[PDB]
């Protein structure tokens, strides 16, 4: 059979060999900055699950440089406070996992600063709650920025000293999210909310169902379950995951492979190329929590076999090994966007999603 730990290492090595920039402490500066934060999450989570510490020096290097005040948003004063609330949220959650891996309170302190910075754009006057994604414009309350923020306060409710205020915020944020309408009739989450012209009421904007908007919410509900031991949080998360796994909903192919809607038209952009790996790792979080909340041996078996099925398909159809030279000894694996499709090229967002699926099976 396949060993997920060794393949995640080969994928991380391929990510480093092709896309890591030593002089910048960052992967692929020609790609979105927030995807470097997702890549850091993948590498950190690989270490926690595999017990290795093989990239810890590299991770601390990336952290220390990306803490600095961003050149495109100096008013954030660094600590990953960017010009978008979801950009900040990706690095904030990576710092929660960095704290989980090392126990260094420094990384939890970043997460706390990030929560307070993100909360500045939570608003009760439009849509009765939720925060904006575009800090500069304040025109869009979308699913991903509010899912990241919800997972952040739910994580801090389990780790921070003033844990009670973060629990009240997480419980209040989930209540708003559930009543927002972004969760539709088949228990899937559209992209965000639109605002009525005359009335000012908000409603599901019916924009595409992206895989990473069905994943981050699972981790948030798992963290809310850990903070409350209320299994109804796991039940809501399971209904969202079951909808993704149902081939009738168009996200799981007839082969049982997770498929982004943009893969059909071959039009997945730099953002959408990383979505699947985010869902896979969050589904592994849901599976681990489900198996720990009951005594049935097959508890969470469907989520684990789904991750295994997607691993083997992408292992077999989406992989390409880098060829070593007389000068470069680097070895590893590269991956394209489609887990059940051909390998044409490899980009950093595609590679980061790749690692997330392997780490989800460790
Ligand atoms: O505004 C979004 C930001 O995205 C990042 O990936 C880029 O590196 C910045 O130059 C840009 O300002
Ligand atoms: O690619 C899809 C993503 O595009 C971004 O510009 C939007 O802010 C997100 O809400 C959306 O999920
Ligand atoms: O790009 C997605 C669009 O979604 C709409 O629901 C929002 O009202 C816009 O502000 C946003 O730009």
């Amino acid at each position: 059979s396949l060993n997920s730990t060794g393949l995640a290492q080969a994928a991380i090595n391929g990510l480093n060999a092709r896309f890591y920039e030593s002089s910048n402490a960052r992967w692929s500066s020609d790609e979105p900055w927030w995807i470097s934060g997702v890549a850091l999450t993948m590498v950190i989570e690989y270490m926690r699950r595999s017990g290795s510490k093989e990239y810890l020096d590299q991770v601390e290097d990336v952290i220390e440089v990306q803490r600095q005040p961003l050149s495109w948003w100096p008013s954030g004063e660094g600590e990953f406070r960017a010009d978008a609330t979801d950009d900040t949220g990706w690095w904030a959650l990576a710092m929660v996992r960095m704290y989980d891996l090392t126990g260094n309170e420094d990384y939890l302190n970043i997460s706390i600063k990030d929560e307070a910075y993100m909360r500045q754009w939570w608003t009760d006057t439009e849509c009765g709650g939720g925060l904006y994604v575009d800090i500069q414009d304040l025109t869009y309350k979308n699913a991903i920025a509010n899912e990241l923020y919800l997972k952040l306060v739910a994580s801090l409710a389990n780790r921070a000293p003033n844990a009670t205020i973060y629990l009240d915020r997480a419980q209040q944020a989930w209540t708003w999210f559930l009543g927002s309408g972004m969760i539709n009739g088949v228990n899937l989450i559209n992209d965000g909310l639109a605002r009525d012209s005359n009335t000012g009421s908000c409603y599901n904007n019916r924009l595409p169902v992206w895989t990473y908007n069905q994943g981050v919410i699972l981790g948030a509900l798992v963290e809310l379950y850990h903070a409350t031991k209320d299994e109804s949080y796991l039940l809501s998360a399971q209904a969202i995951a079951d909808a993704v796994l149902s081939p009738s909903n168009g996200l799981t192919s007839s082969s049982g492979v997770l498929t982004e809607t943009c893969e059909g038209s071959d039009s997945c952009n730099q953002d959408q190329q990383v979505f699947k790996g985010v869902f896979a790792l969050n589904l592994a979080e849901l599976g681990d929590a489900v198996a720990g909340a009951s005594s049935d041996p097959d508890a969470g078996q469907d989520y684990r076999e789904y991750l295994d099925t997607n691993m083997q398909s992408m292992y077999a159809n989406d992989r390409s090994e880098i060829v070593p030279t007389l000068f470069d000894s680097s070895t590893g694996d590269l991956y394209d966007v489609s887990w059940s499709g051909p390998f044409r090229n490899a980009t950093m967002p595609k590679q980061a999603s790749a690692i997330g699926l392997y780490v989800a099976n460790i």
